[PDB]
């Protein structure tokens, strides 16, 4: 067959959900974490959070979002499963929908605003020795505002990021009302699972690594969100991909 | 030992840019071409002329112009040549102008705009049939050919006040991107329109890159069709 060949980090957001696609594809791929145990500082991977390729035949791709459309346009056997519904259908404009609001959300910014500020997480998984490391008074008020102006950019996608899982819990609110408790639950969008849930899974799962997860869900806050990360954690492919992503002790 | 991984096809543009600054600075780079010399369509590789990847231990670089940077900003050995000067040097703001000045010719323009409307090609080396088959504007394309004749005529002048190569004595990344950039335009027919009477240093700058070692070995037979 023509190799599928994908060079990734094991650890980097991006690579979580181009993984998992393939997981939930069924897709034979030789993957290759190009991410070293310890860095030429002798670091572990929790300390180095700042793109992934694809070659299929003749076909090079960069990029996780390119990847993932390539991978659903491409392989189309019938025993392969389809993460997103028929352009034709009552359904793709809601996934498409979900997908590209979750695709959009500033990770990268999240994760370097947990490193610094940490104050505003909350267990955090990330050990707190990563924040240390990472006249004159001219300087003293110079970084004073960089300080207040970077509190201020995060607050701010913060409070756009509870805006966003709110309409994620909206819609898992009218899945809820929709299904009989005695039987299968269905996703984010309908009963099959498809690439608005891959974006929606990995993203809680880093925000849960961040220490944004109290602040969003659990203790009442976001039922519905909390009951779908819960369940994400017990499906068989996320946990093959998945299981241990967070694990700070394992390289 | 970490391995230098390259993905590419060989007849892309800008890969050859890549290929080139490779062989130029004695870089050992196991490459791999993974086109195919007949595609489903049955068609050879100069009816597909519609990006390329490095891997470096954990590094993942794609696009052509950010493949060079890297290399130019990773391998400073001492043995490995420079084809670039210092970015605080006196040199290096007229070096990268005309390397964004190249790097942004429209290329793909020129190419479609050879396969169709050959009549303004002059010993195109894609076969007549290409222009058949692709048929199943002549105005936009007169218009980017004489912005391209004012491109060049920059690069003309600049060749007077210089043996020594474009901006300097050393060969740099301008050289690579005029070198391959004209062996294309040989290669779509619009060789002969901008250069046996006119632009005379450009070329014995075109003849002479022919003659050089690492070239030849690496883009010595890019043009030849009959090679897969």
């Amino acid at each position: 067959e023509v190799k599928l060949i994908l060079y990734h980090w094991t650890h980097s957001f991006s690579s979580q959900k181009v993984r998992l696609v393939i997981a939930e594809k069924a897709l034979k791929c030789e993957e290759h974490d190009v991410s070293l145990p310890l860095s030429e500082h002798n670091e572990p991977w929790f300390m180095r959070l700042n793109v992934p390729v694809l070659i299929h035949g003749e076909n090079i791709i960069c990029e996780a979002t390119q990847i993932i459309d390539y991978l659903e346009q491409t392989f189309l056997d019938e025993r392969t499963p389809r993460l997103m519904p028929d352009k034709e259908s009552m359904y793709y404009p809601r996934v498409q929908h979900y997908r590209e609001l979750l695709d959009s959300l500033p990770m990268d910014a999240y994760t370097h605003g947990c490193i610094l500020h940490p104050e505003l997480t909350v267990d955090s998984m990330i050990p707190a020795y990563a924040t240390t490391r990472i006249i004159a008074k001219q300087k003293r008020l110079k970084s004073k505002l960089l300080d207040h102006d970077n509190v201020k950019y995060l607050k701010k996608i913060l409070d756009e990021l509870e805006k966003v899982l709110d309409q994620v819990e909206t819609e898992l609110q009218r899945r809820n009302e929709e299904t009989p408790e005695e039987g299968q639950q269905p996703w984010l969008c309908g009963e099959s699972f498809t690439l608005a849930d891959v974006s929606l899974a990995v993203t809680l799962h880093r925000l849960k690594f961040l220490g944004f997860a109290r602040r969003n869900w659990g203790n009442g806050k976001r039922p519905n969100l909390e009951t779908y990360y819960e369940r994400v954690l017990k499906r068989k492919t996320f946990n093959k991909v998945l299981g241990h992503v967070n694990n700070i002790l394992i390289s």
